[PDB]
């Protein structure tokens, strides 16, 4: 009933991700979507441009960065994902390297805790997608998310300018916000509160 | 028999069209209540021949449709019959609908059976749609009405037991066109070649 939920949480969460860089592409019609194919690595990807981003690439774009998860394979191997598109680094890995705490915690009154954890952006400019799926497979394999320990909560990032992203842990990230993205320099902090 | 073939062949390995989101009201032409859109750039008129034939008498909006053409008038506007339906109201992948799909052929000359899955996008799917659909598919994949295949059928079966049953050997009925499927009702389809 509601376990079902938290198994398909745990399942998407805790499953591949794919990260793919410098990638060169034109959306087309797949149906009343639009997207985006390539084919990095050894694997063919299908990008479902379904938020801020569905009308950005009509015509051929260089130097693209894509955090791909898979929401469907087809028979020919080809992963179908959302959004998570980027610009890439115009800096080098180390100038633009940022690593702001990311702080976990549970104030329960006896079985409670606050702990700081390392987290690393490589991007200056990064999906809410990327860190979405990233946090969050850091709280499965650390905290047991989705394992009958902690099930709900929320992922709270906060910026320099006091403006914040929040991020509930009881569903997925909604789709038409997987297109967002967030100049990582400007992450002042991230917080976790789980229940 | 040949003849026959051939002209299931071209009409479901041809063109087909989606509107979406459309807004109309039914008229007549000749003996039936037809809807006439012009989306994207080109014509449409849809026949309402099943379930719809009154369906539409105000003006409605929302609507998706299916289209293939069953001629071209001389003015160059696409008739086609039905496949009128809802438009989603959440994402395609938002409880994300992949129905197994098994397609068989076992007998003298093949013994197989493919469980691939099919990968509906509508919440509500009329059954021209999924008939034309899975068609195509066959065509492309399995040969059908190209050879050895050309008589079957496709079965899809819905979670409450209850079932659609298509004959491949002939074009599906008209009167079936304007039937609609809660896509999240397909339990799964089955093909049998032979």
């Amino acid at each position: 009933n509601r376990l079902y939920d938290t198994n398909k949480l745990h399942q998407y969460y805790s499953g591949p991700s794919y990260e793919l860089t410098n990638v060169s592409g034109q959306s087309q019609g797949y149906y009343d979507s639009n997207v985006l194919l390539f084919n990095q690595q050894n694997q063919k990807f299908q990008v479902f441009l379904l938020g801020k981003d569905e009308n950005k690439y009509k015509e051929k774009t260089h130097g693209l960065d894509v955090f791909a998860v898979p929401e469907l394979v087809d028979l020919d191997g080809r992963i179908f994902s959302v959004s998570g598109v980027t610009k890439k680094n115009v800096k080098s890995i180390f100038e633009s390297l940022r690593t702001p705490n990311l702080l976990v915690k549970k104030i329960d009154d006896k079985d409670g805790f606050s702990i700081d954890e390392f987290f690393f952006i490589q991007k200056e400019e990064v999906s809410l997608k990327e860190l979405d799926f990233k946090i969050r497979k850091l709280l499965i394999k650390k905290y047991k998310l989705y394992e009958g320990s902690a099930d709900k909560g929320r992922i709270v990032i906060n910026m320099k300018d006091e403006n914040k992203y929040e991020i509930d842990l009881s569903d997925k990230l909604d789709f038409e916000r997987m297109a967002d993205v967030i100049n990582s320099e400007q992450i002042k902090n991230i917080e976790v509160n789980l229940k």
